[PDB]
């Protein structure tokens, strides 16, 4: 049937990875989401010309046990790993989770793209370069985004599916 | 196996794609067909001496899921970006047409005619000659046509699979 492209967002605590999910499912942005809410989300959406569905969970905290990250970490094809422009700690935590989801997957192999959040906001502490020179060394794609904004949400995501349709071709 | 020509209309919603298709298929001028339905056509015919086969997807812009829909934009050869000259709006969104185009097709080099339909009404606000700037631009041709009184029809279609004719040359 209609494809479908299970996608896991990963990253620190406040990053944005529940406000960027849900302006690309629900089309709005989210002020407050308790952190501890961890859920997938299903959206149809058309990728150049092809219509797919995309699977995707929002992570929380890796303290607690969740049945539905066991099989998407197993199961995933491609991760967001998401920090944010103004939390240099976050930007700093990027090689970990990259290292987690390549321990997980087996492989060196892993489709991937990096996505530094909220540049609506004037002060970033982390800059275009470094964020582009970490990509580069990943050999990943690096897109700006504001959840709050839509900015280049649909990038993100877009990207990484075609980013996964590169690793079957 | 006869030659087949994959060709797909696509244009704003009441610019006449149905009319077009239906004149060019069963040749006659339907005053009403169901703005949402899509689907495909098949029609013998002789271009300048060679019989060959137009596979036609006229094309509703519906959201559910087309299986069809996807393999004729993924496969087709060429395309009709239909405007109306009495619809200024329908002008103006020609552009975002020929983008999904460039998008699906993966390239900026896709057969492709703009066609201005309903050339019997008098009341035109979209001119010649910015029809054949916009089109210039693109460098595509530009086809005055009547779904009503069966004008430039078959020009349009077969000045399409000239064009393709040439992209496989
Ligand atoms: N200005 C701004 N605030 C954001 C953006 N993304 C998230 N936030 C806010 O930052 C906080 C953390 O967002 P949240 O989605 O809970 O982060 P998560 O734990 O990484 O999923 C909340 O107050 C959000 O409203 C963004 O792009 N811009
Ligand atoms: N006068 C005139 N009316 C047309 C022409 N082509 C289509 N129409 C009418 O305009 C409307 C839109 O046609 P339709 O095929 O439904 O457009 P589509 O939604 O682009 O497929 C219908 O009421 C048609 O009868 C044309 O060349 N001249
Ligand atoms: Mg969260
Ligand atoms: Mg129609």
């Amino acid at each position: 049937g209609m494809t479908e492209y299970k996608l896991v967002v990963v990253g620190a605590g406040g990053v944005g990875k529940s406000a960027l999910t849900i302006q690309l499912i629900q089309n709005h942005f989210v002020d407050e989401y308790d952190p501890t809410i961890e859920d997938s989300y299903r959206k149809q959406v058309v990728i150049d010309g092809e219509t797919c569905l995309l699977d995707i969970l929002d992570t929380a905290g890796q303290e607690e046990y969740s049945a539905m990250r066991d099989q998407y970490m197993r199961t995933a094809e491609g991760f967001l790993c998401v920090f944010a422009i103004n939390n240099t700690k976050s930007f700093e935590d990027i090689h970990h989770y990259r290292e987690q989801i390549k321990r997980v997957k087996d492989s060196e192999d892993v489709p991937m793209v990096l996505v530094g959040n909220k540049c609506d906001l004037p002060s970033r502490t982390v800059d275009t370069k470094q964020a582009q020179d970490l990509a580069r060394s990943y050999g990943i794609p690096f897109i700006e985004t504001s959840a709050k904004t839509r900015q280049g949400v649909d990038d993100a995501f877009y990207t990484l599916v075609r980013e996964i349709r590169k690793h079957k071709e």
